[PDB]
Parts: structure tokens; C-alpha cells; sequence
């Protein structure tokens, strides 16, 4: 069980076909989720589970450049569960970052940041019991 917050390095950065995958088990009465996808300081892709924004469940995706966020892309289909195991994949695409939960798609968040072998950590944070992260070509 990895210790969170936990980086994962990217090494090289991200390309079209590299498939990342993050299982954990989200902790009783959880709070948030976040996935950064970082270029240095950067955040290229932010994938953010709020369980609890005005009593509502919510995905909040965006960037962060210069340290300040961009846009929120918002996706109310909300796959996760307090308390039950999950898998994220997020597989990089030519124009965008896809990603399933579960095995079912779930949003798409077109690139931003245009440098992708820059896009070089994934953070992982938040109310998560983390298993086990990790990549591969597809
Ligand atoms: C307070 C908080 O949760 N801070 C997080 C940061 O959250 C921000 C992020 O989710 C953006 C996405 O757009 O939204 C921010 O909230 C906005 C509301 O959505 C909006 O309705 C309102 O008008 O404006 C709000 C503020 O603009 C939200 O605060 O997300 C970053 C990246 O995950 C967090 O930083 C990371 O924290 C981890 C530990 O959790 C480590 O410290 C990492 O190093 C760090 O990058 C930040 O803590
Ligand atoms: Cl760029």
C-alpha cells in the first residue's frame, strides 16, 4: 500500500498509446481525489473526484500554468464510491487525455499543454487507499 501523496515519474514524458494505470480503494466518508498530470510546476491535466461540493458528486478537470488554473471541464457522471476499490486509466491520445474508471469511459480532456515529453510526474493525492500505479505502451 504506497504512501500517499505519491509521485509517479513519467520518465520522458507522456505520448499517444502510453496507458496509465492507478488502483486504489477510496477511504470511507472521502473527501476528494486529485490526479496531476505536472510539467514541472505546471499541471497539464488535473482530474479532481469531489464527493462532497454542495452536496453533489463532481469531477473537476483543468491546468494550472503559472500557477494559476485555467477553465473547469465538469463531468457529473461520478463512477466513484466512498469505501470500494477503483482502476483509473488514463490513456494519453493524439489530442487529448482519455480516461476510464472501472473499465467504463468516463471524459476526455483535450491537451493544453502542448509539450507532452515534458508532462514528465503524475501526483497522486487525496482520501485514497493507493495500491499500485504504473504504465505501459498499448
Ligand atoms: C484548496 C484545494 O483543494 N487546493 C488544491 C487544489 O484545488 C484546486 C483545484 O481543484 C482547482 C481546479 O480548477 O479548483 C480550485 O477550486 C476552485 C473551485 O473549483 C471554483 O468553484 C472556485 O471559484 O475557485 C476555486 C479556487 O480557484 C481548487 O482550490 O488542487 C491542487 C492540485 O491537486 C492541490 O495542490 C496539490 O496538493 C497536493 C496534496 O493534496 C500536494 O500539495 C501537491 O504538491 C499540490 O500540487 C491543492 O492543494
Ligand atoms: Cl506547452
Amino acid at each position: 500500500m504506497l504512501i500517499v501523496p505519491y509521485n509517479l515519474p513519467l520518465p520522458g514524458g507522456v505520448v499517444p498509446r502510453m496507458l496509465i494505470t492507478i488502483l486504489g480503494t477510496v477511504k470511507p466518508n472521502a473527501n476528494r481525489i486529485a490526479l496531476d498530470f505536472q510539467r514541472g510546476n505546471d499541471v497539464a491535466f488535473h482530474f479532481n473526484p469531489r464527493f462532497n461540493e454542495n452536496n453533489r458528486r463532481v469531477i473537476v478537470c483543468n491546468t494550472l500554468l503559472d500557477n494559476n488554473w485555467g477553465r473547469e471541464e465538469r463531468q457529473s457522471v461520478f463512477p466513484f464510491e466512498s469505501g470500494k476499490p477503483f482502476k483509473i486509466q488514463v490513456l494519453v491520445e493524439p489530442d487529448h487525455f482519455k480516461v476510464a474508471v472501472n473499465d467504463a469511459h468516463l471524459l476526455q480532456y483535450n491537451h493544453r499543454v502542448k509539450k507532452l515529453n515534458e508532462i514528465s510526474k503524475l501526483g497522486i493525492s487525496g482520501d485514497i487507499d493507493l495500491t499500485s500505479a504504473s504504465y505501459t505502451m498499448i
